[PDB]
C-alpha cells in the first residue's frame, strides 16, 4: 500500500496545505516547512520542520530565495528523516518569495534521493506583483523542473479568468488550492480501489517518472453525451499552463456505475487521444462502482512533451 506525504513549504504552499488539513486526508501524511516560526506554530501539520532558525531567526526568507535554499540544505537531515518511507510526495510552493522558490527544489530533490515518485504543485505569482517577482519564480520553477519527477505549474494569473469582479480572494486561491487537493484524492483512489480494470501505482510511476510538466485533470458528468463532456472537461485545464496537445504519456481512469459502456468508454478515450501525440503511451483503466447511478468521471493526466 504505497504511503503519500504532501509537504508544503514557504506561505503559499503552507496555505494549501492548511486547506488539505482542514478537510482531512487521513491516510496521508501532511509536513509544514517554513523559515517563518509564527506561520509555522499556527499550523496544525502533525509533521513540522523550521528550516533555517540560524539563518533567519524565525523570520522569512525576505524575499531573497538564495536564504530559503540554504535553509533547506541546512536541514536536510531533518526533510530527509520526514520523507523516510513515502512512495510519493508532493511538493507544494509558491514561486516567486524567498522561502518556497529557494527551499522547495531542495525539498523535492531530497524526496527523490528518499525513493519518492515526487510530483511538485506550484503557483506563478500574478502580473500585478512585477517583473522581479515573475522572473524569481521562473528560476525556481526551473528548478522545480530539474528536481522532480513531474511539475504542474498554476500561473495565478489564471485565477483572473476564473472569477468575476466580485468572487472573494479567498475563494479564489480555494479554487487554486483544489488541483492539489483533488490530484492527491483521486491517487488515494487508484491506490485503495481494485478496478475493473485495474491501474496501480506502477502504471503512476511509469507515466510520472521523469518527466516535466503535466495537464491533469478531472471531469464529471451524467445525462446525454457523459462520457465526451466528462473527456472534454478533464482535459482541459483553465488553470494549469500546461495544455494536452503533444503529450507523449498519459494515464486515463473513467469511473461510472454498472450502465457505463464499452461505446462510451471508446468515446471518452478517443477525445484523450485524439489531443495527445500519435505514439502516446497510454495506460487505460476502468472502475464500476456501482452506488454511481447516471454520472461518469473521467481522470487523466498526461506527461511528455
Ligand atoms: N482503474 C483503477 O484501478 C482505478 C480506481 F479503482 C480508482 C481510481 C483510479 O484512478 C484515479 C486516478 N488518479 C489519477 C492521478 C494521476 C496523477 C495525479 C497527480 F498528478 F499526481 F496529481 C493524481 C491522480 C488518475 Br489518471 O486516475 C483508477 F485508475
Ligand atoms: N494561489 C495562491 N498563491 C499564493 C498564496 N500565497 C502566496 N501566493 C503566491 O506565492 C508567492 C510567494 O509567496 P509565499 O509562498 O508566501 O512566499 P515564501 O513564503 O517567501 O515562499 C506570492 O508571490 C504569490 O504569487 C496563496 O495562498 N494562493
Ligand atoms: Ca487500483
Amino acid at each position: 500500500m504505497a504511503t503519500l506525504k504532501v509537504i508544503g513549504v514557504g506561505g503559499g504552499g503552507n496555505n494549501a496545505v492548511n486547506r488539505m488539513i482542514d478537510h482531512g486526508m487521513n491516510n496521508v501524511e501532511f509536513i509544514a516547512i517554513n523559515t517563518d516560526g509564527q506561520a509555522l506554530n499556527l499550523s496544525k501539520a502533525e509533521s513540522k520542520i523550521q528550516i533555517g532558525e540560524k539563518l533567519t531567526r524565525g523570520l522569512g526568507a525576505g524575499a531573497n530565495p538564495e536564504i530559503g535554499k540554504k535553509a533547506a540544505e541546512e536541514s536536510r537531515e531533518q526533510i530527509e528523516d520526514a520523507i523516510q518511507g513515502a512512495d510519493m510526495v508532493f511538493v507544494t510552493s509558491g514561486m516567486g518569495g524567498g522561502t518556497g522558490t529557494g527551499a522547495a527544489p531542495v525539498v523535492a530533490k531530497i524526496a527523490k534521493e528518499m525513493g519518492a515518485l515526487t510530483v511538485g504543485v506550484v503557483t506563478r505569482p500574478f502580473s500585478f506583483e512585477g517583473r522581479k517577482r515573475q522572473t524569481q519564480a521562473a528560476a525556481g520553477v526551473e528548478a522545480m523542473k530539474a528536481a522532480v519527477d513531474t511539475l504542474i505549474v498554476i500561473p495565478n494569473d489564471r485565477l483572473l479568468d476564473i472569477v468575476d469582479k466580485s468572487t472573494p480572494m479567498m475563494e479564489a486561491f480555494k479554487e487554486a488550492d483544489n488541483v492539489l487537493r483533488q490530484g492527491v484524492q483521486s491517487i488515494s483512489d487508484l491506490i485503495a480501489v481494485s478496478g475493473e480494470v485495474n491501474l496501480d501505482f506502477a502504471d503512476v510511476k511509469t507515466i510520472m517518472s521523469n518527466q516535466g510538466s503535466a495537464l491533469m485533470g478531472i471531469g464529471v458528468s451524467s445525462g446525454e453525451n457523459r462520457a465526451v463532456e466528462a473527456a472534454k472537461k478533464a482535459i482541459s485545464s483553465p488553470l494549469l499552463e500546461t495544455s494536452i496537445v503533444g503529450a507523449q504519456g498519459v494515464l486515463m481512469n473513467i469511473t461510472g456505475g454498472e450502465s457505463l459502456s464499452l461505446f462510451e468508454a471508446q468515446e471518452a478515450a478517443d477525445i484523450v487521444q485524439d489531443a495527445a501525440d500519435e505514439d502516446v503511451n497510454m495506460i487505460f483503466g476502468t472502475v464500476i462502482n456501482p452506488e454511481l447511478q447516471d454520472e461518469i468521471v473521467v481522470t487523466v493526466i498526461a506527461t511528455g512533451f
